[PDB]
């Protein structure tokens, strides 16, 4: 009984992809907010309701429907057809619990962008967009067997998880999409810190003060590479649409 979210590539226009995003970030069900930025969920591990399905869909009608924690905004696994797949990462519960009816495997490689590096698939060097957004779902399902092609699952999966996951995370990134939606582009230096950066930038905002300040400065890079160091929550807040329940000091 989980909550559903549907895009379609058919027709899709940047704005359709932006309404999607914001119905995503509100089905995640983030429980109050730090400093005015939505805060998601610290616990949720019942696989039946902390789980949000993302129904991508392109203009041939493939379907690919993605597993989506609600307290990380995780991808875990997804289901093509009467099949479905887990990253090697994903826990006995989700496993166990999603997709029901189903042939189920557990893929032999992680989640994290090094483990989807481990399958070639890096951010660098991976296009984004709504052409790479279409393709990723025709491999997804073309793969729908048992001889599937990791590397293509990984590079789909990569461009899944950053027009989907970071995006929602993002403001940032959500804009360096929907500003370039009919085309073909490659995150930058900037794009990439922040994704690394989610979990220490949601730490020291939730953390500080009322006056933002933050007891650790965070590393962000420009596109470029040339870092600067964020210290205080309104250097950033205009960039995040939802922020990660962190506990301990995150490194
Ligand atoms: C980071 O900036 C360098 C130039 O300073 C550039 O060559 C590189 O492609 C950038 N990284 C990415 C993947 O955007
Ligand atoms: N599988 C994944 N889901 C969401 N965000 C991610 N960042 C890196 N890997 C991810």
């Amino acid at each position: 009984g989980l909550d559903t979210v549907s895009f379609s590539t058919k027709g899709a226009t940047y704005i359709t992809y932006v309404n999607f995003l914001n119905e995503l970030r509100v089905k995640l069900k983030p429980e109050g907010n730090s400093h005015g930025i939505p805060l998601l969920r610290k616990k949720c591990d019942d696989p039946g309701k902390c789980f949000v399905l993302v129904a991508l869909s392109n203009d041939n009608g493939q379907l690919a429907e993605i597993a989506i924690d609600v307290t990380s905004v995780y991808v875990v696994g997804y289901q093509v057809r009467n099949r479905s797949y887990f990253f090697k990462d994903a826990p006995d519960a989700a496993y166990e619990g999603l997709f029901k009816n189903t042939i189920k495997t557990r893929l032999h490689f992680g989640g994290s962008y090094p483990s989807l590096e481990g399958e070639k698939a890096y951010r660098e060097t991976t296009d984004l967009g709504i052409e790479p957004l279409r393709i990723g779902i025709k491999k997804l399902d073309e793969n729908a067997i048992d001889n599937y092609k990791p590397t293509e699952i990984a590079s789909s999966l990569l461009v899944v998880i950053q027009m989907v996951s970071e995006a929602a995370r993002f403001t940032f990134i959500e804009n360096q999409i929907r500003n370039n939606f009919q085309q073909r582009i490659r995150p930058a230096n900037n794009t990439i810190s922040l994704e690394n950066k989610w979990g220490k930038l949601s730490f020291q905002i939730r953390t500080s003060g009322a006056n933002g300040m933050f007891s650790e400065a965070v590393e962000l890079e420009r596109a470029n590479g040339k870092k600067y160091y964020v210290t205080a929550v309104d250097q950033v807040k205009p960039k995040i649409a939802l922020l990660k329940f962190v506990d301990k000091d995150p490194k």
